[PDB]
């Protein structure tokens, strides 16, 4: 009934790499974690789904393999794990979500976390499923069904209730880069009798961000002001050497799970590295499993 899971987020492959170089990819991702200690500890891959054109990307953005072909390939390189992924909802149109999703529970997704998109219907016509709608609509096709939960955001506690009300299972969290997440369920938990699984993101942050900024862009909200203290935090980790990164991530990381794994919400683990799998991130996700993970 809950995940109780440690999930590792694997962006699917560029469409022009081709079946040799992909699971060639896919087998360092193999090599990269037995190295770090992971290799037993991690029990879901999330793909995420797909966003076809440009929103303001730091990063160039090229076409991605839709999330069926890469699970496929996920399997063969990593025959352990099982499988969770993202679905937007809002362009598809009851009918046709209805068979994106059955294909998805079909090929072996355990769970999903419906995204919606905002769109103009002033024109713009055809209505898809807002994503709330969808987690009553299908929820006998989906016995994992996700929402994003986003505890620096205005309103996320009438938002997040509403979305729990309508039947989500569990929140899967923007980047944390402040505590603000155990604030948030403290307040959510003294409001609302809704216990839903939390997947808690954590997202290393290599030296390029200080260059690219793609993190930054990521959680960026206009503005918010605790936002923006987690915007100085991501600059201070890029700026700071690994030993200081590490252990600036690392108490990160404690707090929000000493904050948070008593206040009555089932916890699971969803760790990124927004600019590509690889050693250091590893090292950090092993760090963090050795301070807590569920079971």
């Amino acid at each position: 009934m809950t995940l109780n899971t440690v999930a590792l987020e694997l962006v699917p492959s560029n469409l022009d790499l081709g079946t040799a170089h992909a699971l060639a990819e896919l087998q360092k991702v193999r090599k990269l974690a037995v190295d770090a200690g992971l290799d037993g500890r991690i029990r879901h891959i999330m793909i995420p789904g797909m966003i076809e054109e440009d929103d303001g990307r730091p990063v160039e953005m090229k076409p991605k393999l839709d999330v069926l072909d890469y699970w496929e390939l996920v399997q063969r390189e990593l025959p352990d794990v099982r499988g969770l992924c993202t679905q937007v909802t809002s362009f598809l149109g009851e009918r046709s979500l209805r068979r994106r999703l059955t294909a998805l529970i079909q090929h072996g997704f355990e769970g999903i976390a419906f995204v919606g998109v905002p769109r103009t219907m002033t024109d713009g016509e055809g209505a898809g499923v807002a994503p709330t709608d969808a987690l009553s609509t299908f929820s006998h096709l989906v016995k994992h069904r996700g929402v994003i939960l986003i505890p620096t955001r205005d309103d996320e506690l009438s938002r997040f209730g509403f979305k729990c009300k309508e039947g989500a299972t569990f929140g899967m969290t923007q980047l944390l880069y402040s505590d603000a997440i155990v604030n948030f369920l403290t307040e959510f938990s003294r409001n609302t009798d809704h216990r839903p699984e939390i997947l808690l993101s954590f997202g290393f942050v290599p030296k390029m961000e200080s260059e690219v900024g793609l993190i930054d862009w990521l959680i960026q909200d206009p503005d918010n002001g605790a936002v923006a203290t987690e915007q100085q935090f991501v600059r201070r980790l890029a700026a700071s050497e690994p030993a200081q990164k590490r252990a600036q991530m690392l108490d990160l990381y404690k707090r929000v799970i000493d904050g948070v794994i008593d206040l009555g919400f089932p916890v699971s683990l969803h760790f990124e590295a927004p600019y590509g799998v690889s050693a250091p991130a590893f090292e950090t996700f092993a760090a963090m499993l050795d301070y807590w993970a569920p079971d």
